[PDB]
């Protein structure tokens, strides 16, 4: 390739306090890059980027671990592209050396050859060994942020011309392997901050039968997919990102789920009963402001007639403090002018006279539901508010995993419980919030495996928007046992195809 | 490397003398100009440099024709805007590493300047300094392209006469592989300057598409947002549409407008008369919409007139002489074609419209501009242009290779209809933004097709490739019978210059 | 010895290494054509002007070192990721014998706290005193004082800045100054890349345009000081790098239209009333955010007649187009809320039309009582709006683009002429090309295409409007067959020539 040599530690060593050698056995092994893997299919149009990997310590896991106890790094790497095709195949890839400070996205096929590049046939026997050099403007790179280093881009240059038997299409699968060059080292030995460097995402070791549902204060009963249900719900509770961004009205605590905290003004109306006007606050004691979310944190994101329980203090003799059940319609179209986005809602109970209740602070918890509807409630009296987006999109053949619990239902005819679903339990929401991981791809590959048997029940994908997708082409609902553990394998791209279940 | 049952290299014994490059030009150049050494160190591919060989190519078909120049190299084609001159030899490698199960030969020849440039035949191709390559050849085929000229240098802004590197299919591409498709060779052209290429004289200093999603566009045959992106095999292949027909270099066709609010509209001088039994009839003496008048020229109507048929309703700004009302907007019904009894003639610049009225509306005659309202009995055919007679018109959208279909950009019209509830799906070849883009930029054509590719850039899924010919229509390779749709969240990009013989990947 | 009382001005320098510092970590060092070092070529920012309106202390120009000062370097830099090394800048001033004035050209270093620069401080840098009466150009070096090895091209970080300011007031007329620039003998680029942009315009006559605030061809091209100079126009606003301000759409058919879900009901005394729940016009859905309305909503007041595709269940008719009346602003009584996504319209009908509720897209038909002011957005409440157009230098007025609207009017025969800042074509061009905005204004020249009659120079500011230096108070119309073409980037204190 037409590129000069790059001085690594030689240019760093005067303005660096220490120049820190790594184990010579790490220079002796090619380790797989965590995302550098592709499969060329014959249906791939040329121009498709196969991978795009930046130079850094995150290419190697041993360098990614070592870099926590260092201030800086500098140097070059060696890289191997491995292609698993045979003879009888015919296609080309081009691996380019993109510099730093070059734009990203949308690079055509003529442009990839205007770089330093190699062009290699899928029939290549040996790996293609590549230099990934540290073309930099600084004297060394600081380990705890990621600036512009050289990328390594591979895109399909010439399509694949194979025979492909009828049962299964042929693919040329490529892997990318790497090790540091002889000129790679670290800079200044610091205390090993474990918190955030390149720490792989890990989930809590908790069974889903022990979890807590995130849209209703009840334990999780079911773990299942159902394509008959709407695969893009616009839910507002139990919405978290992976890197720790709470979406919508998602609370931290499981106690705040489907509850609200307010100041109640109690007034009697004849023919209706005791109507309480609730001025909403945040449930930790601070006030609520109409802002970037639909409601105060923990407000219910469903419709129907909810019975709430409020701690009522009365002025009547013979009683001081009690727990009173009110009724409150939620949505989607109500006549009581429910505006939780403004922080002012209304509830009522059928009372023959004035209950003589002291106007004051309450935290209403839900008691039961009448007429459950899996839709958004009325936040601004018919006017639509800023909402968290619907859950999706999916690759075709991938369905949304659902955590199911059952609600207390007022029902005069049927006894079948209202099964309400969320996308993630509250333990995973609080885990993602309290960890605040660094995200380096667009999907996490998860394995659900039973503990005592070791039986890998399914592999599944976790997206960064906070929802788990399975590869399931079946139409009926399939339940899964809630005794296993979700474990993280790796970062995988969003276009990654799974293995089907059922 | 995983087989040696293909040919490895070729011979390069081309019968030619070595040609001086920049060193002849240097005493008459007036400057010292250099290209940096790293451009000399790297075979890069120009966006002209893609071609394909199919089993449907007969021999004698030109796979490529590369006139020597700075435009065979993206580096050199970018540098060439800063200079008046160039000289020097190019070197070009041909990458056609066909599959093991294929057979065929190409002859790449060195055609001198001043040779009549079409049609070379298989008799003639070998009567030049040629080299005969196998399509299975594994390592690239490196070729000189020498600067045989009788001048000292070439002007860059003149497409002068230079040596052409010409490749035709010399033996047809066949395949002895057991029963499946037959393979298709995707060959690439790479080039760098040779050791003595140079430019001449520093001078004051390209094809693309706008970054617009197809849902963000303006439909060119009806004033509406584009709603659909689909081929449709049930529709005919060669419509003779007038609106939205623009070329790559910007040459408008027929009644093709530029402004987006000119579509399906017409400005004219309305003479208003009341007729008993019909109502209010306006005779429209047609003008142009920018304030000027209409002249019957190389088109059949004013710019922006509809190219469909039916009963169109129009909004006209009518001044009335009655009391209690001075200005209003009146709807006129107007049957269009192809054969009506109202003598509709936009070619002469005089049409007629009418509305049912029990009394005279007393409308002031004068300049109006009718915008469309609704359709009754929509027809995607040509209207009555010259009282049924012949007018000069745009050619139909074509020709296609067998297997290439027109990609239709769909929007939905407003319709008055007494029996059917479905809106009218009207299609165009290109939206108004691409028409304004081509009319504004005035691009330059290297070959008769632009291989384009459509990316959803937020998801990365490259959906297809497609060929934009220089007449301004986009074709895909599609074999299904049902209309297959594609999402309107994506981005088209220019990928390459290809001829008409490019083998597209079939979708659907 | 004799100290000479006349010493020719020369900036003393210490030499800066370019490629010698960069080369072991720049991946390749790229030599440029040796004749680029030979000729001073004009900066595409390099036009300024001094006037007696300027006060001593005004920054006349303010250049940054880099490849975008020489057009050969700015053109070559499209194929490189980086650059390094020194330049050389000439100044050309065009005064006559009876203008007095000194300007100072200083070499301000990077990471200087670049806020204020009074007149005493400007001589504490390496500088040169220039007289406004000099016949001959003035040469400066411009060195790559930096703390990095090389420079990203695509990312203007701090390099050495070249500031010029009025030292002594211009006393006595506008004095023109030009900047010319070449690379000095040490300049390379770094790392040849594919070429992935100097500001050019769409060659469209102003009569060939689509008006950005009403779906009509643009008829007029005029100034009018009688109108309010700083309107709060929400459509047709675009930044030069492509940032849309207000509710500015991309598609020309989106203008003054809306796409919604119509719910049809009948009311006695009013007629047929439709509730329109607004969405995005490209097929997607609308969410209230940091803009006042969905893309393409009518930003004017009055009574707009709309046309909706109505499906009816009556006999003898299935589909038709029905014209509704829809009040817009400024204060209405029909609960117009485009910001939250639900508006209302009505038509006078004696009986129920029995219309099917569903998705419609209403185009405008006519206006009754047109006003050029803002409508009612959130039932009179404050919404995120585009800022008012400005500011204006003393002596300029806003240029306005006129079209004529369809109007139902009972007494007046004059059609309502609506003005916009820029048409839709400039919006689509600027929003799809996404230029690097390299200074604060763009100098334009409205020149006739065929004959060559140049009418007026005008300043395209970055905020998406055109201001002309105009000393009168009345209107003035221009012929609409000319093409604006870009001369240079120009600073904000640039003084035009007065028209009219």
């Amino acid at each position: 390739v037409p590129i000069q040599p790059v001085a690594g530690a030689a240019l760093a060593a005067p303005a660096a306090g220490q120049i820190n050698q790594i184990d010579p056995w790490i220079f002796q092994n090619f380790v797989q890059c965590p995302l550098g893997e592709f499969s060329i299919s014959p249906r791939n149009t040329p121009g498709e980027i196969l991978f795009d990997l930046a130079l850094g310590p995150g290419l190697n896991p041993y360098l990614a671990h070592l870099s926590a106890m260092y201030t800086g790094w500098v140097g070059n790497m060696e890289v191997q592209l491995v292609l698993a095709g045979n003879a009888f195949t015919a296609g080309k890839v081009v691996v380019a050396l993109v510099p730093p400070y070059f734009p990203k996205g949308s690079l055509t096929t003529a442009q990839i050859t205007c770089f330093p590049h190699v062009m290699c046939d899928v029939r290549t026997l040996e790996p293609i060994q590549l230099p990934l050099l540290d073309v930099r403007r600084v004297l060394w790179h600081a380990t705890q942020d990621q600036e512009e280093s050289m990328r390594l881009v591979c895109m399909l240059y010439t399509p694949l011309r194979t025979n492909s038997p009828g049962d299964e299409s042929f693919v040329v699968s490529g892997r990318l392997l790497s090790k540091p060059a002889a000129d790679f080292n670290f800079v200044y030995l610091t205390p090993p901050i474990e918190r955030t460097i390149y720490r792989m995402v890990d989930l809590p070791v908790i069974q889903p039968r022990l979890c807590t549902h995130a849209r209703w204060p009840a334990p999780v009963y079911g773990l299942l997919v159902d394509p008959s249900l709407p695969s893009n719900p616009q839910w507002q509770n139990g919405r978290v990102h992976v890197d720790g961004t709470l979406l919508g009205t998602t609370p931290i605590s499981g106690s705040w789920v489907s509850c609200f905290a307010a100041e109640a003004a109690y007034e009697f109306q004849s023919g209706t009963g005791e109507v309480a006007t609730f001025t909403l606050i945040e449930q930790d004691g601070s006030a609520y402001v109409p802002g970037d979310r639909a409601a105060p944190l923990g407000y219910p994101d469903f419709s129907g007639q909810l019975e709430i329980e409020v701690q009522t203090e009365t002025t009547k003799t013979g009683d001081k403090l009690k727990v009173t059940t009110f009724e409150m319609i939620l949505g989607p179209t109500t006549n009581a002018d429910q505006a939780p986005y403004q922080g002012r809602v209304f509830a009522s109970v059928t009372a023959a006279a004035s209950l003589d209740l002291v106007d004051g602070r309450v935290r209403a918890v839900p008691r039961s539901i009448y007429g459950f509807q899996d839709t958004i409630p009325e936040y601004n009296d018919g006017l639509l508010v800023p909402l968290a987006p619907p859950i999706g999109p999916f690759l075709p053949g991938e369905v949304l995993l659902r955590f199911r619990t059952y609600m207390r239902q007022i029902d005069t005819a049927d006894a079948a419980a209202e099964a309400i679903d969320c996308a993630l339990p509250q333990e995973f929401v609080s885990w993602f919030a309290s960890n605040a991981f660094t995200v380096q791809s667009e999907a996490l590959l998860l394995r659900y495996r039973n503990t005592l048997t070791g039986q890998l029940l399914f592999e599944c994908k976790l997206y960064n928007e906070g929802y788990i997708a399975l590869s399931y082409s079946g139409s009926g609902p399939l339940t899964f046992p809630t005794d296993g553990i979700f474990e993280v394998v790796s970062w995988v791209p969003r276009l990654y195809q799974l293995a089907s279940v059922g």
